[PDB]
DNA sequence: TTTT
DNA sequence: TTTT
DNA sequence: TTTT
DNA sequence: TTTT
């Protein structure tokens, strides 16, 4: 009965582990992880939006918005955390725009890091599934989705229908090199413009670009919108990012998070954390009079954050206690 | 239905992936072996586990080429130690003609 | 048999958003009649909104 | 006298030409005026009024995608000319818009 | 892609 | 893939 | 297998 | 034996 089951399922695994080694089974508990490896952002915000503090890793994430949103220089966050890290990470743009004195001003170092420049989107696929395969590598990043053409579009002239022809080969990429992804639990993110199609007036007028499949694939996705920014005195200095979680299959969606963004400086970590210390009662504000520990730290994001920068370890002490208090 | 093939298609990101886990669960209540094969590969134990299905009991694959998960599916299936039998992303499986050729070759049919 | 999965709209509880309103049409079956459509809601982490279509 | 002259009567002569001349890698800058100017050809095709929305953008999108690797390459200097359009519901925010499509500013550095 |  |  |  |  149920032995003869037991027996008969234990053959036929038996089998699976003879032909094809340990992939048949999980692990009963080395496949068991509290926490999923991830890779944070270095905005807790965006973190405590993704439910787990991080990037997962070996999942395909995509990022879309209006253009000129600092997506790009969004992405240069995450790529210096990498290296922080010590994670093997490089660089492919579609668009073939970069500037490695303005990613040096945000503090990543743009040496130990690869470079491309694929004339055309065909090689940009092929040098991603080499290197994603190599295994050496940590986090893929490949800019401008949409930049990206068929080599049929290439031989053809200006103006030629070959409509729907990105959407097929970008399905069939993906298809291909997933399975590596997960293998190597390596990081890649997409990033896409916006496209209001026709007959959109229902529903919402904003459409991605890069065909339909990616989305599906796709684990995580996160919408970039800018709504306003910060100026200071006459000249303006920075742009505020408004991102909004849009999809996930580890977090709830819809954990849309506040930050501004300064340029060169890169996040403006102080002001986020500040913010969330005082809304969730960690640090004390009579009114509009910033204080902590019943001292008069400064009034002023820009007193407080000059307060905090000075002494790292109280800041690395403040935040710790907030992923704990919130992610877990 | 038993022994019948059902299909379930719709737009990208509409919860069918977690439908399905609703199934499982169920099976699992039965006490059904059942398994899952992902060719997207994009799982989330945890999710499946807030979901009440006991991922313990479930046998999971990562099959990087789609001929491999076609194996291992008719492998299973005629074990008929197997109940509920799950393919996730029939659009994600590729045959390996493509694998083997390179980026945008003429694969079509 | 064959079903048709459509997302026609969320539920939002206050401000955040907690589940999504999901449309399943019956498309073709060969032990019923087709198009016998149904709604029901789907809540993340919990699942099915059992209680809310048996009401 | 140093300079060579253009009289596009279609725009896509226009982009044929300015595609052969970055690639030929001796032109140094470029120069395009008037993009709103530009006009697809199947608009010439049709007659007065058709509607044809949204196609310039789609087109002018491919001929960005297709000739930047080459301008990097050649190192050249491309500049574009776009007059002002006042587009519907825009009383928030900046009621003045661009005209090209929307790409365009996502490819220009 | 304004309009009085 | 917008457009006045 | 969409696309502006 | 379609495919976007
Ligand atoms: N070298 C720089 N010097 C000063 N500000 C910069 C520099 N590079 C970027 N920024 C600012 O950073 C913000 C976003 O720019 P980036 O992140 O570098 O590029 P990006 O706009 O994200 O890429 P796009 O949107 O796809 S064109 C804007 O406010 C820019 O003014
Ligand atoms: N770990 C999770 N935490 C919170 N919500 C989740 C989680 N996993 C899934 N959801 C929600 O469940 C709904 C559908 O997600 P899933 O069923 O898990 O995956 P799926 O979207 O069905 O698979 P697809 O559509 O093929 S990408 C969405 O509303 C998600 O936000």
């Amino acid at each position: 009965g149920d032995e003869n089951k037991k027996r008969a399922l234990a053959a036929a695994l038996g089998q699976i582990e003879r032909q094809f080694g340990k992939g048949a089974v999980m692990r009963m508990g080395d496949h068991e992880r509290q926490a999923i490896p991830a890779i944070s952002t270095g905005s807790l915000g965006l973190d405590i939006a993704l439910g787990i503090g991080g990037l997962p890793k070996g999942r395909i994430v995509e990022i879309y918005g209006p253009e000129s949103s600092g997506k790009t220089t969004l992405t240069l966050s995450v790529i210096a955390e990498a290296q922080k890290q010590g994670a093997t990470c490089a660089f492919v743009d579609a668009e073939h725009a970069l500037d490695p004195d303005y990613a040096g001003k945000l503090g990543v170092n743009v040496d130990d890091l690869l470079v491309s420049q694929p004339d055309t989107g065909e090689q940009a696929l092929e040098i991603t599934d080499m290197l994603v395969r190599s295994n050496a590598v940590d986090v893929i990043i490949v800019d401008s989705v949409a930049a990206l053409v068929p080599k049929a579009e290439i031989e053809g002239e200006m103006g030629d229908a070959h409509v729907g022809l990105q959407a097929r080969l970008m399905s069939q990429a993906l298809r291909k090199i997933t399975g590596n992804i997960k293998n190597a639990n390596c990081l890649v993110i997409f990033i896409n413009q916006i496209r209001m199609k026709i007959g959109v007036m229902f529903g919402n007028p904003e459409t991605t670009t890069g065909g339909n499949a990616l989305k599906f694939y796709a684990s995580v996705r996160l919408d970039i919108r800018r709504t306003g920014a910060v100026k200071e005195g006459d000249e303006v200095v920075g742009s505020e990012t408004r991102v909004k979680v849009v999809k996930n299959k580890v977090s709830p969606p819809f954990r849309q998070a506040e930050f501004q963004i300064l340029y060169g400086k890169g996040i403006y970590r102080t002001g986020e954390i500040i913010d969330l210390g005082v809304q969730l009662g960690l640090v004390e504000k009579s009114g509009a009079w910033y204080s902590y520990q019943g001292s008069k730290i400064g009034q002023g994001k820009a007193n407080a954050a000059k307060y905090l920068e000075d002494n790292p370890e109280i800041g690395s002490v403040l935040e710790k206690t907030i992923r704990d208090q919130l992610l877990a």
